Formats: structure tokens, C-alpha cells, sequence
RNA sequence: UGCACCUGACCCCAUGCCGAACUCAGAGUGCA
């Protein structure tokens, strides 16, 4: 399956429980869903997205369509971080957490919103997690 | 302007109960 998963739950799980203390497993901060917005013919960039993302992009309207947007949870979720890490991003700004828990991400290369939701209740214990999972920040 | 977060339900729409979800709405947080 998904080696970035596996080393959540083999290496990171443990590191946070080890630095912030919690008590209990299901505490720990998790990753929840990976939305991808893309900013907008509509069905070539539908079929690269569905690629891409493994998933069916729903439209995003004002319709007139105005994007495409899809949300990964569970293992595609994972997969598409997997490239992203991986294959596309070859660093991240560390401040664009939400004050929530969640990282943002605008991409204009190769536009593209990623919001990266986490159960982390804050902004530190979500840059532990992600910075963990292999995020290059700084 | 959009997505995510946040907070709600006058409004289109919704729950085979529940504005949880879906839909819609809104001076604030993040990114583009
Ligand atoms: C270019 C874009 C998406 C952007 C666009 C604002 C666009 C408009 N705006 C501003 C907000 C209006 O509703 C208006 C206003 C009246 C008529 C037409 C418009 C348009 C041109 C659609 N904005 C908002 C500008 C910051 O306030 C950003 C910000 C960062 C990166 C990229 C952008
Ligand atoms: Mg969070
Ligand atoms: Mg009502
Ligand atoms: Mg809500
Ligand atoms: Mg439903
Ligand atoms: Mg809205």
C-alpha cells in the first residue's frame, strides 16, 4: 500500500506522542482530506485533474463554471500527496497555516489551491505533522 | 474573485431525525 502512510503511522505517530504528550492515540494529529481547487476547454483539464488526483473533479460554479475541485481523503489522499512530495514540488513557506490547524498551498507551475486539513488543533502541532511526513519547509 | 478554515440559517435548497450532511449566507484567518 502507501509507504507516506505507513510512515505516519510508524514514524510520525510516534515522534508526536514522544513531543507533545498525548495521552491516548486517536489524540494525535491526523491528516483528514487534501481539497485541490483549480481555478478555470473544461473537459481536458477535468481529464488531467481525474489523472491526476485519481478522482472525479466536481465542477465549481459562480454556471458559469468557474474550476474544478476535488476532495482526497483516505488512501488517494495519500497517493497524491506521495507525488506531490515526490514528483511535483522537485521550499514551502512555513507561516501559510490557517491559525486552524490546516496548510495552504497556491501552485502557478507545471492556478492550483491545496488546502491540507489535519485534525492538529493548532498551527505547530500541524507543522510537526507535516514536517514529519517529509514537507519541505523554510 | 476562488478554494480551505471559521460562524450561522432571512433567502434558493436540504435531513427518509438532525443546517451533521447537502444548499445558501457572512465582517474574520490562510493561500492563490
Ligand atoms: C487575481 C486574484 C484572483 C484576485 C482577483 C480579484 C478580482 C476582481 N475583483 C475584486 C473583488 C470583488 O468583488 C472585482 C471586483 C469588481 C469587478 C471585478 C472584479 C474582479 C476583477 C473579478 N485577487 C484578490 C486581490 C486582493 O484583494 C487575488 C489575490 C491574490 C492572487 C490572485 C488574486
Ligand atoms: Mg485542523
Ligand atoms: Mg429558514
Ligand atoms: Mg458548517
Ligand atoms: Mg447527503
Ligand atoms: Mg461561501
Amino acid at each position: 500500500d502507501v509507504a507516506l502512510k505507513r510512515k505516519y503511522y510508524e514514524e510520525v505517530r510516534p515522534e508526536l506522542i514522544r513531543r507533545f504528550g498525548y495521552q491516548n492515540v486517536w489524540e494525535v494529529p491526523r491528516l483528514e482530506k487534501v481539497v485541490i481547487n483549480q481555478g478555470l476547454i473544461l473537459e481536458k483539464a477535468a481529464q488531467e485533474l481525474a489523472l491526476i488526483t485519481g478522482q472525479k473533479p466536481a465542477v465549481t460554479r459562480a454556471g458559469m463554471p468557474i474550476g474544478l475541485r476535488v476532495t482526497l481523503r483516505r488512501d488517494r489522499m495519500w497517493i497524491f500527496l506521495e507525488k506531490l512530495l515526490n514528483v511535483a514540488l522537485p521550499g514551502l513557506n512555513p507561516n501559510s497555516f490557517d491559525g486552524r490547524g490546516n496548510y495552504n498551498l497556491g501552485l502557478r507551475e507545471q492556478g492550483m489551491d491545496i488546502a491540507v486539513v489535519t485534525t492538529a488543533e493548532t498551527d505547530e502541532e500541524a507543522r510537526a505533522l507535516l514536517e514529519l511526513l517529509g514537507f519541505p519547509f523554510r
